RNA sequence: GAGCUGUACGUAAGCGUUGAUCCAGAGAUUUCCGAAUGGGGGAACCCACUAUCUUUAGUCGGAUAGUAUCCUUACGUGAAUACAUAGCGUGAGGAAGGCAGACCCAGGGAACUGAAACAUCUAAGUACCUGGAGGAAGAGAAAGAAAAAUCGAUUUCCUGAGUAGCGGCGAGCGAAACGGAAAGAGCCCAAACCAAGAAGCUUGCUUCUUGGGGUUGUAGGACACUCUAUACGGAGUUACAAAAGAAAGUUAUAAAUGAAGCGGUCUGGAAAGGCCCGCCAAAGACGGUAACAGCCCGGUAGUUGAAAUGGCUUUCCCUCCAGAGUGGAUCCUGAGUACGACGGAACACGUGAAAUUCCGUCGGAAUCCGGGAGGACCAUCUCCCAAGGCUAAAUACUCCCUAGUGACCGAUAGUGAACCAGUACCGUGAGGGAAAGGUGAAAAGCACCCCGGAAGGGGAGUGAAACAGUUCCUGAAACCGUGUGCCUACAAGUAGUUAGAGCCCGUUAAUGGGUGAUAGCGUGCCUUUUGUAGAAUGAACCGGCGAGUUACGAUUUGUUGCAAGGUUAA
RNA sequence: GGGUAGCGGAGAAAUUCCAAUCGAACUUGGAGAUAGCUGGUUCUCUCCGAAAUAGCUUUAGGGCUAGCCUCGAGGUAAAGA
RNA sequence: GGUUCGUGGUAGGAGAGCGUUCUAAGGGCGGUGAAGUCAGACCGGAAGGACUGGUGGAGCGCUUAGAAGUGAGAAUGCCGGUAUGAGUAGCGAAAGAAGGGUGAGAAUCCCUUCCACCGAAUAUCUAAGGUUUCCUGAGGAAGGCUCGUCCGCUCAGGGUUAGUCGGGACCUAAGCCGAGGCCGAUAGGCGUAGGCGAUGGACAACAGGUAGAGAUUCCUGUACCAGUGCUAAUUGUUUAAC
RNA sequence: UAGGAAGAGUAGUACUGCCCGUACCGCAAACCGACACAGGUAGAUGAGGAGAGAAUCCUAAGGUGAGCGAGAGAACUCUCGU
RNA sequence: ACUCGGUGAAAUUAUAGUACCUGUGAAGAUGCAGGUUACCCGCGACAGGACGGAAAGACCCCGUGGAGCUUUACUGCAACC
């Protein structure tokens, strides 16, 4: 996966096309990312422990990564990525020479 | 290089950039049963002995190691029996069992079937049982093939050829050499002779061990002399003797890097699609992504990379090494064998005119002035030296691993098994042996209200769709129902067809559709038969599945190429 | 609790019993044994269209040759009715 | 294109075609709705082919060739589903009645009283065999030939105590295995020492208590068998207690 | 008896004694019969009146009322009584 | 058995709006011809027909089918002399 948690992301495909957020989570064994406030949905949720009241929860669903783009951190478009050794560690290396 | 504690949701409790989970190489641990091996046993259980250590005041308990049988070989003991042997004990090596339902070598070895019956024959040295292996096995360096001339170990393929032959001369069985190819490789002993030991002393001999020599058919060798070489040179663990160690390279087992569109717009739940524009390409393989993507993702072409272990190839190291000529006086060249009689078998070859090879039982040679073969046998000629052994490649198969391919299947198909399948179930047992795929892009898997004990419903909500609600994509037919337009309670009916009023509708628009009072004519389908409505056979109904095919030969017709020529096989 | 096993066992004898099976058990294989016998064999139209006879047959409800049908090609002193 | 003669047909011969799956080339349509499926009064000489509308929700034709697992109404055909007989036969030996209780619901479950049946058994133990069927708290889809609030059914937790009972560490019978051994194409068969093997031989515990489930086992009281150590006397020591 | 022998018994005290089975059914709805099946299943105990008796009828201790019912009282069939 | 409440099969089955007489026919007809009868739908009963159901006749014949048995059938084998 291209995509780790904690990065800043534009949606591409989708419902919800055209909008960016931020990932809270990543799923690499089903190539899935949980991104804030893209695809929502409203769960019909019993009383229970959680939530005691119950009643409809808005809460967001993993979408597929190739829905997603890493926006360029300086200029602030998507773009593809690549790696280079800087120091001893590979870094991610954007397509406008970026970081 | 950022998540992780499997399928498996979940809660709980935790671990991770001081680098976890994960992937590859090398290690450590490895309960009990099973060859099972200390003894026993009804599988995974029971009971021990001998030494050392250990806890208790001691019994009781615990830990560690050894203890099966057979073969080979050393040492010690040691009976009838005097020496001695058998037996007994200790030590050191080896074996045992499995399987890949394949391939192949040996021992033993059927029947159904065909012959239109059957016994010789065939099926067939097949199925099967047993033993032995190997990655291949078997065969293999002429006592050969053949003929007016030659070849030069074996194996496999194409031809020879369905020829020569065998055959109750019936059904059938059926070669080989020459010729063309793949692959190619040659060697080691026994015996004469020499040197040393001990022994029977078969007593001045022989007879065993050890080492050297030497292995062939124009005969070779021993034996004698002329030459050189004792590492000058050569060879090697795939035969030719055998066991180790390094360096380099390559490869197999994890991986790294890797170009170009978030292009605009339309429909849409969603764009990879339509239309209009760009680019990359040694990369337009494949798969995924909310519908069909070279430019979104994993990747692809290309270029890189291995700490560790294995394979392979060279080099070093290491090891080991005599080969030519001439005379050949004298000696050696595989004995209870080669052959022969009798009884069988294998050879394409069934006792036949029966050569060749092998087994059981009897008899039984020559040995270089010698021996065998050339399909009975004799003479001549030609070829060749048995009664010892080893040897890679070309060939057969696939339980497996890696990368791919298909005018191969697509859930009654394809493996018996796409799913917890040799399972469930059946049988005392060996053994037999199923059924069973699909919500959605994403659980967003229906909060809340109402009837009910619940199940199940009606709303509401999510979703593009709920007539996608947990056999959940599609959802045919048999079968079971609800509503209705036309007909039906004086009628004798293979249920229809032709004529036809009345009533009800309105089409792929044409001398249309539905139902039908009444009138004429009319004894189902199949199979098998001289002949069936048949009181002759089969079918309860609906659905799926279910029967002249392929390989190699023969013959005849059609088409195409060449034509007294045509055509290649491996 | 044990012994006898199928080319075999046991039988005061009946072809009697050997796992609801016995004039020769059950299972797997040879094996898709063989069947001159019965059953079945799936779309359509066009043209032609029989035989149920002779001889031989271990033959008689099977077969072979001839007779009868169909398709193609030939040659005439035209041979058929 | 014309003239003449023809066109019933089983076994059977000859010819021309339709339709299905797959492949190759050309050319296409399809989320503005593909294949499949349902309904129509359309077209062709037949096998067959379109068009329109509903359902469906992602693939499919056309042209010319090629290759076949190539077309089903019958095989007492194989597998699946569903009918008719039909609300029919049956519901597996037997005596029940009423009153209270529980519950959404009671002939069928619980309690009480009366009645009835077995009683060399239909009673009490205990081997084989079964393998959790035992007990408690919940449950009512399926099983129970009806019903069920119940159950030998479903779910979740529990429950089996030994020096003396039965069996091993004790013994042997029939039988089985069997070092060496004898025999035999292989495989193996037989068999000595030795060993396994109860249905038999020997061997030390009795009486009460136990309100969810064990009792010669746990608990109480009183015992026995084998062995060990610690104390106190006794005796014996290599013509030698034991 | 062959053998082993410097320790031996005696009395009192305290301690040690391993493994396997143990639930429940067991003439039965829990075993063998495909079934909650009128069949089959070894052994010990097995009371009273009358009686020779473990026969026979009625009962004790103990155990059961049998897993479809109610109501009518036809033909016919089965098991019984005159 | 019969009526009522609960539960609920099976063999069979080409589709059926399924009369009688005399005749015809593969020679014994609910279904063919000519006549004679007969309003529609059931419940309890009886067995004359559907050459009724079950079981590819066991009697008879056939097959160049099988198996068990016999002997002075043919050819063999063990065993024994
Ligand atoms: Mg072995
Ligand atoms: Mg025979
Ligand atoms: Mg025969
Ligand atoms: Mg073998
Ligand atoms: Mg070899
Ligand atoms: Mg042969
Ligand atoms: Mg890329
Ligand atoms: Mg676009
Ligand atoms: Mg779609
Ligand atoms: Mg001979
Ligand atoms: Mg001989
Ligand atoms: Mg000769
Ligand atoms: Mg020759
Ligand atoms: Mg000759
Ligand atoms: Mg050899
Ligand atoms: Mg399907
Ligand atoms: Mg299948
Ligand atoms: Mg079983
Ligand atoms: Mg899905
Ligand atoms: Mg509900
Ligand atoms: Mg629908
Ligand atoms: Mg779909
Ligand atoms: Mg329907
Ligand atoms: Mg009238
Ligand atoms: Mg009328
Ligand atoms: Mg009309
Ligand atoms: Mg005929
Ligand atoms: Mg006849
Ligand atoms: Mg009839
Ligand atoms: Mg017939
Ligand atoms: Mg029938
Ligand atoms: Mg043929
Ligand atoms: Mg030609
Ligand atoms: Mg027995
Ligand atoms: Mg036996
Ligand atoms: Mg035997
Ligand atoms: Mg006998
Ligand atoms: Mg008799
Ligand atoms: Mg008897
Ligand atoms: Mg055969
Ligand atoms: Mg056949
Ligand atoms: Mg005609
Ligand atoms: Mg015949
Ligand atoms: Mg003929
Ligand atoms: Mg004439
Ligand atoms: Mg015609
Ligand atoms: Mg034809
Ligand atoms: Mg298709
Ligand atoms: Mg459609
Ligand atoms: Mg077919
Ligand atoms: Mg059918
Ligand atoms: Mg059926
Ligand atoms: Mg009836
Ligand atoms: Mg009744
Ligand atoms: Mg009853
Ligand atoms: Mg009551
Ligand atoms: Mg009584
Ligand atoms: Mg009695
Ligand atoms: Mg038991
Ligand atoms: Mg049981
Ligand atoms: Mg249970
Ligand atoms: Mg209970
Ligand atoms: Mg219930
Ligand atoms: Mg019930
Ligand atoms: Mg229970
Ligand atoms: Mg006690
Ligand atoms: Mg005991
Ligand atoms: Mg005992
Ligand atoms: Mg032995
Ligand atoms: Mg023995
Ligand atoms: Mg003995
Ligand atoms: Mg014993
Ligand atoms: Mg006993
Ligand atoms: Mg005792
Ligand atoms: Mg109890
Ligand atoms: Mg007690
Ligand atoms: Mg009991
Ligand atoms: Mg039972
Ligand atoms: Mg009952
Ligand atoms: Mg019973
Ligand atoms: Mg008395
Ligand atoms: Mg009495
Ligand atoms: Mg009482
Ligand atoms: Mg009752
Ligand atoms: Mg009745
Ligand atoms: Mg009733
Ligand atoms: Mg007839
Ligand atoms: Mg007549
Ligand atoms: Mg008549
Ligand atoms: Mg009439
Ligand atoms: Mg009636
Ligand atoms: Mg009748
Ligand atoms: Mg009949
Ligand atoms: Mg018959
Ligand atoms: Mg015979």
């Amino acid at each position: 996966m291209h995509v780790k948690k904690g990065d800043k992301v534009k949606v591409i495909t989708g419902k919800d096309k055209g909008k960016s957020g931020k990932v809270l989570a990543a799923f690499p064994k089903k190539d899935r990312v949980l991104i804030e406030g893209i695809n929502m949905v409203k769960k019909h949720t019993k009383p229970s422990n959680i939530n005691p009241q119950g009643g409809i929860l808005n809460v967001e669903a993993p979408i597929h990564v190739s829905n997603v783009m890493l926006i360029d951190p300086k200029t602030g478009e998507p773009t593809r990525v690549g790696y280079e050794v800087k120091g001893d560690k590979k870094v991610r290396v954007a397509k406008k020479s970026g970081e």
